[PDB]
C-alpha cells in the first residue's frame, strides 16, 4: 500500500479553455489561460506541433494563472499537446485551426 501521501487534484481535473484554442490565426500569438482551480498542484507541459514549428512562451505572472502565447508562422492545424503532472488530460492534446488572415489594404 503506502504510508500517506497527500495530493488531490489530477488530470481528470483540470480545465483549459481560452480565445485562441477555438481557434487561431498565422502571425499572429494565440493565447489562452488554463483553469486549475480544481486540481490540487501539479506542473504543466505545452508542446505545439504542426505542419511548421510555432513559438512558445511561458512568463509566471500569478499564482491563479500563468497565461501561455504561441505564434505560428504558418497557417494549419496545430496540435497542442498539454501533459498535467506527467498525466494527458481528456482535454488534450488540443486541435487548434490556424489559417492565414487575409487584410485588404
Amino acid at each position: 500500500g503506502s504510508s500517506g501521501s497527500s495530493g488531490e487534484g489530477g488530470a481528470h481535473k483540470v480545465r483549459a479553455g481560452g480565445p485562441g484554442l477555438e481557434r487561431g490565426e498565422a502571425g499572429v500569438p494565440a493565447e489562452f489561460s488554463i483553469w486549475t482551480r480544481e486540481a490540487g498542484a501539479g506542473g504543466l507541459s505545452i508542446a505545439v506541433e504542426g505542419p511548421s514549428k510555432a513559438e512558445i512562451t511561458f512568463d509566471d505572472h500569478k499564482n491563479g494563472s500563468c497565461g501561455v502565447s504561441y505564434i505560428a508562422q504558418e497557417p494549419g492545424n496545430y496540435e497542442v499537446s498539454i501533459k498535467f503532472n506527467d498525466e494527458h488530460i481528456p482535454e488534450s492534446p488540443y486541435l487548434v485551426p490556424v489559417i492565414a488572415p487575409s487584410d485588404d489594404a
